[PDB]
């Protein structure tokens, strides 16, 4: 039916590993002492969850995750506050998105309240892995995979749900904004209408690696995802895309693409539109933006700031775009960046407990 | 570099499993005594291949195949002939397609001649699993996965290449053409231009399970994949699509969609075009076909036969399509099916050694 947090079986590790130095962390390469596992079958339903030492998984080579990408994931953080209390940030929005993605993958449904409480107990046991730095955090990685030992393409009769914990340094080791260059080639598409691009399913990511390898060979750090005959700008790598500018009607506007099927609905993207509506100092539009809209705006000095948004960066400014043989400069870093700074400081003030907020949950 | 077939290390099993009855067999559920494994790293290149007892894989929970679908596969058969010689059918076209898919997924390349000879030693050791029946076969499943223990989205520095063996019955246990109904819903899209739909990469398949669940709920046996504002017919499930008809210009024609990036280039699709070109008895077009093209043709009595093609079926005739709330009948089974029968009998005669061919390899 569903596993229950109150049925948790806890098997502690006998020897603990030494914590790495917080200002030399490489994202997702170091892992904590413990993981969570929960097994499912169609014959016997959900087994009882386990909290046990990190270990390798024992998989049948026939497992449908390794053959037909029957798999999905999530990404959220835990923050050690300035009062030394550990907090989660909008974790219910992550659980909601994981459930929607499971239905679209035909993985078995689960109680969202029971997963989050299991996850809370996993961080509570391993709580010293949450760094003693207000520029560092602990990444939480829920993962859900088909483990059906057969090659037939179908809805799986077996599955594992597991959670990893990995400490991460600041995205900007400098401590202030390093702007990124983008590779813009219309030859590749990330996601299409009628597709799965608005879910965090593994198969959306496997196909982007060739494009990223090409971006790096041409000196860029990320891909700018183009879509359709009018070259709509959609996403920046695995981050949502925002543009602060004077629009076509002469009005100061913050703009992001709409949730029309090809966009991942980011927790950060939701948080930033809510803040922009509350401040009410400028227009806020979920609308379509093209390479023509952007180059026409730069000719008339109308562009202020371009930045990516996600759990990775919070905010990630853009300085240039390579497109049809030329480098196009974006004046983000010559305009402050005023809005990008204000956003970074507000969201970190909420994350690290410098102000009270509906958006945070203290670990009990 | 590459692994080398002459470096093979063989560890035979001490206890062997009992062979299933060939007159049952459910696709991809029974596995042989032995598997092939080859390890790679960026640091030390390709390790030596192994032939050893079937076993579970031991993967780090961080492995890039379980998170970002860094994975691809192939599918080909071995046939026990009427002279009791075991044969492979066009296995060089499977190796060519595996190499192309590896490059597009950023997995390491390998020597195609070395993999095939390792595969031949695998089937030769387990040659009694190749069924004693001219309606049965041994399915061969090469698989290639990223095993990088890290959450970073990038090209893997670690990988496993492995091969599974599974005996399978005839597609239709009766041994005669059961025609299939197709579910045609344009809200699902299999593949887009600028994507990976022309490679056998895992992420292309994970997305299709919900659409197939819906097809079965409405009484159909496969999905008809529609594309674009004009509703182009592309593929039938995981089979290529063929239409035998009088075209617009009054000419007898065999038609199939072009290789413009949203079609998997089937081995059977290759084999069927080569046969049609050789016979020189009617026109052969790789062209676009829409639902309008089809319903205009049916109104004018111009359609003869529609069928799927692949390793699964060889040829799979179509009797109906459900589209915009109506059932549309295709007269495949009232026209013989003459062409579908001629194709099935030629390709099976070559697979089971009832005539000599360029397209087959006797096992050494
Ligand atoms: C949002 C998201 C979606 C899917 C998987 C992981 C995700 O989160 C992260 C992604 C990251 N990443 C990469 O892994 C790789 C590149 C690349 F494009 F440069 F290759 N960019 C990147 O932002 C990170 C890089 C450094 C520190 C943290 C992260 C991070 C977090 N937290
Ligand atoms: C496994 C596979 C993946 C990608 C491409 C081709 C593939 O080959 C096969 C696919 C099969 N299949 C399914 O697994 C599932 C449905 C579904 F649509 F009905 F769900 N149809 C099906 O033909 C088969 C069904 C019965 C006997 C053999 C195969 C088969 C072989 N050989
Ligand atoms: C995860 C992700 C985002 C941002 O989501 P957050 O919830 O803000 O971390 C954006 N685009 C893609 C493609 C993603 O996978
Ligand atoms: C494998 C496959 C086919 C059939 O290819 P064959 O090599 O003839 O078995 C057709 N369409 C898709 C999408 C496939 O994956
Ligand atoms: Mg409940």
């Amino acid at each position: 039916g569903t596993f229950k947090a109150k049925d948790l079986i806890v098997t502690p590790a006998t020897i603990l590993k030494e914590k790495p130095d917080p200002n030399n962390l490489v994202f997702g390469t170091v892992f904590t002492d413990h993981m969570l596992t929960v097994e499912w079958s169609s014959e016997f339903g959900w087994e009882k969850p386990h909290i046990k030492p990190l270990q390798n998984l024992s998989l049948h080579p026939g497992s449908s995750a390794l053959h037909y990408a029957v798999e999905l994931f999530e990404g959220l953080k835990a923050f050690r506050g300035v009062d030394n209390k550990i907090r989660l940030f909008q974790p219910n929005l992550n659980m909601d998105r994981m459930y929607r993605s499971a239905v679209r993958a035909t993985l078995p449904v689960f109680d969202k309240e029971e997963l989050l409480e299991c996850i809370q107990q996993l961080v509570k046991l391993d709580q010293e892995w949450v760094p003693y730095s207000t520029s560092a955090s602990l990444y939480i990685r829920p993962t859900f995979i088909g483990t059906e030992p057969s090659l037939g393409v179908k809805k799986p009769t077996k599955a594992l749900l597991f959670v990893l914990l990995s400490p991460v340094g600041p995205y900007f080791s400098s401590g202030t904004f390093n702007p990124v260059s983008l590779w813009a080639n219309p030859k590749y598409v990330r996601a299409w209408k009628g597709g799965t691009g608005d879910c965090k399913m593994g198969g959306n990511y496997g196909s982007s690696l060739f494009a990223q390898c090409e971006a790096v060979d041409n000196g860029c750090q990320q891909v700018l995802w183009l879509y359709g005959e009018d070259h709509q700008i959609t996403e920046v790598g695995t981050m949502n895309l925002f543009l602060y500018w004077i629009n076509e009607d002469g009005e100061e506007e913050l703009a992001t693409p709409p949730l029309d099927g090809i966009i991942l609905p980011g927790v950060t993207r939701r948080c930033i539109l809510d803040l922009a509506h509350q401040w009410g100092e400028f227009k806020v539009s979920e609308r379509y933006l093209t390479m023509d809209d952007l180059t026409t705006a730069l000719e008339g000095n109308r562009v202020r700031e371009m930045f990516g948004s996600g759990t990775a960066c919070v905010v990630c400014p853009v300085s240039d775009i390579l497109y049809k043989g030329e480098t196009i400069h974006i004046p983000t870093m010559e305009n402050g960046p005023k809005l990008a700074s204000r956003i970074l400081s507000k969201l970190t003030d909420i994350q690290y407990g410098r102000e009270e907020r509906d958006w945070t949950i203290v670990l009990s």
